[PDB]
């Protein structure tokens, strides 16, 4: 998307791409072409308490897809969580958007230390363009 979003994923080091990976990992977890579709989407987004529908759940994919196949990959999903802090991509309305870390909040686990505090919680951003 946006070069502010591919900007700060290629920033980020080998630890922070890895606390999204992991994400990634649990989401498509044994999928067909290991990526992440409407069903695993919806599949996770639910678990956190949602009841979202298969006409909308392909727009959030749609919306945040390179090759327009219709699903996300590792390197797509870290510019969903750029973006996300923004909030520019998309916006609630649907019931209840999702967040980075929310969306995480499953995949990586409930228990966390970062969000938990407040300072590890958002950290500033430089997309001087
Ligand atoms: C593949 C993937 C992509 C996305 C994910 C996680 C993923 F697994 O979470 C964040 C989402 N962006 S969003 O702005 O929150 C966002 C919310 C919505 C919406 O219509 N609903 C909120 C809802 C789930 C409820 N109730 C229904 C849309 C279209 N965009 C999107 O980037
Ligand atoms: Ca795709």
């Amino acid at each position: 998307g946006d070069d502010i979003y591919k900007a700060a994923v290629e920033q980020l080091t080998e630890e922070q791409k890895n606390e999204f990976k992991a994400a990634f990992d649990i989401f498509v977890l044994g999928a067909e072409d290991g990526c992440i579709s409407t069903k695993e989407l919806g599949k996770v987004m639910r678990m956190l308490g949602q009841n979202p529908t298969p006409e909308e759940l392909q727009e959030m994919i749609d919306e945040v897809d390179e090759d327009g196949s219709g699903t996300v990959d590792f390197d797509e999903f870290l510019v969903m969580m750029v973006r996300c802090m923004k909030d520019d991509s998309k916006g609630a309305g649907a019931g209840v958007r999702i967040s980075a870390d929310a969306m995480m909040q499953a995949l990586l686990g409930a228990r966390a230390k970062e969000s938990l505090d407040l300072r590890a919680h958002l950290k500033q951003v430089k997309k001087e363009d």
